């Protein structure tokens, strides 16, 4: 007996609700990092730091909690998910003052660790709660709903908070009025993940999870997983593009207000306009690319195509920016975007299928654990290269970097789909 619950959608939709606000909250410094600038008294580098934590937490974090999420089950993680991004967000609305920063650095090293309850949830939310047919497309729902935030987290904090450097007491009310509704928001989805989020469904929703809600899972061993991944030389090179390709997006993002910023004084809040392109577009791509693979080609012809528009898309992007036109700025980070974040999807898909025999488990936490770490090296080169040497120069850094990963995934080996 397998029947689907309506909760489904409640579940699906809490969990994207509460997912956009912790995306929100890791790009809600940096598209405003000029701001914070001041108001701190605080250098650009541990503005940076802000986003940056939320890649620093996931790699060490990352499979402890797919441990606690594979053995006590989906509410704890989900309580915690939601949990800590609610606690993080409360503790930044007492930190706006300027001696405060390490307060809203206590409050978002709280969201990034609750980041790592939310990454990993869209797969097994779908896998548990949806039908046969609607896993694909509730799967999606959740990734897009993470990717969501970011857009909205480009768009909003420009526009909830100017400039207004010279008067601190007006620039002071309108950064709590963005943490005051940041964890409003997020104590009421966390009052309904303790409320709505159930364990599971009263009968499983597919023939698949009920043969596997029969086998405990206590006999997995993410030990023998990890090393056995790293044996295998066409899934190290992927995870090394997968991480340039997530990276540069994660560098881009992080820094983004800063290269367009020293070009266009003033113009933080198309600053945000340009990264809501950056990230729409990529939303569009990657709903186009799903569609894409299984209609004409390959994984591995059509990964290398994005992969190298994606290299040309910020060879455009990094010499339009001196061109001194916001409006190039915007069809080029739309075009750079289309494939930067586009490359994604294609970047999980091609994983999963050449790792058949290990669990998706950890070769997806890989991926991600491989984003994190590139994405701090690459903020911390390419924030170093445009402090001292003009955006141009950050931004060849990472043009020269995917030309590494095209040159990595023309060497990969495979045939599938």
């Amino acid at each position: 007996l397998t029947a689907l619950s309506p909760r489904r959608f409640v579940v699906l939709l809490i969990f994207s609700l509460y997912s956009l606000v912790n995306a929100f909250q890791w790009i809600q410094y940096s598209i405003i990092s000029n701001v914070f600038e001041g108001f701190y008294g605080v250098t650009l580098l541990h503005i940076d730091w802000l986003s940056m934590v939320y890649m620093l937490a996931y790699v060490p974090l990352i499979f402890p909690a797919t441990w606690l999420l594979d053995t006590r089950g989906l509410r704890l993680t989900a309580l915690l998910g939601s949990g800590l991004n609610c606690l993080g967000a409360w503790i930044k609305c007492g930190s706006v003052q300027q001696h405060l920063f390490w307060v809203t650095m206590l409050g978002q090293c709280l969201c990034s660790v609750a980041q790592v309850f939310i990454l990993g949830l869209p797969s097994r939310i779908a896998s548990v709660w949806f039908g046969p047919k609607e896993v694909s497309t509730a799967c999606a729902t959740a990734v897009l709903g993470n990717q969501l935030g970011t857009a909205v987290g480009f768009l909003l904090p420009p526009v909830l908070v100017p400039n207004t450097q010279n008067d601190t007491n007006l620039l002071a009310c309108n950064i709590s009025t963005m943490f005051y509704g940041t964890s409003a928001v997020a104590t009421l989805l966390f009052i309904l993940t303790a409320i709505a989020f159930k364990e599971k469904p009263r009968y499983p929703p597919s023939q698949a999870q009920a043969a596997l809600q029969d086998s405990p899972p206590e006999e997995y061993s993410y030990k023998k997983s990890i090393r056995n991944l790293f044996k295998n030389i066409p899934f190290v090179l992927l995870l090394i593009t997968y991480g340039i390709m997530t990276g540069a997006f994660y560098s881009v993002s992080t820094l983004l207000n800063q290269m367009i910023l020293t070009y266009y004084e003033g113009e933080e809040v198309n600053a945000g306009r340009i990264g809501l392109t950056l990230v729409v577009a990529g939303m569009v791509g990657s709903i186009l690319c799903g569609l894409w693979l299984d209609y004409t080609k390959t994984y591995k012809q059509t990964t290398l195509i994005v992969y190298i528009l994606s290299f040309i898309g910020m060879v455009i992007f990094t010499f339009t920016l001196d061109l001194r036109y916001i409006i190039i700025v915007f069809v080029t980070g739309g075009v750079l975007g289309f494939f930067m974040t586009g490359y994604l999807p294609l970047g999980f898909e091609f994983a999963v299928e050449i790792t058949y025999p290990e669990s998706e488990g950890t070769s997806s936490g890989l991926l991600n654990a491989s984003a994190q770490i590139f994405g701090i090296l690459f903020t911390l080169a390419q924030g170093k290269l445009t402090s001292d040497y003009g955006p141009k120069a950050g931004n060849i850094f990472l043009c020269v970097w995917m030309f590494i990963g095209i040159i990595l995934t023309a060497l990969i080996k495979s045939d599938l789909r």
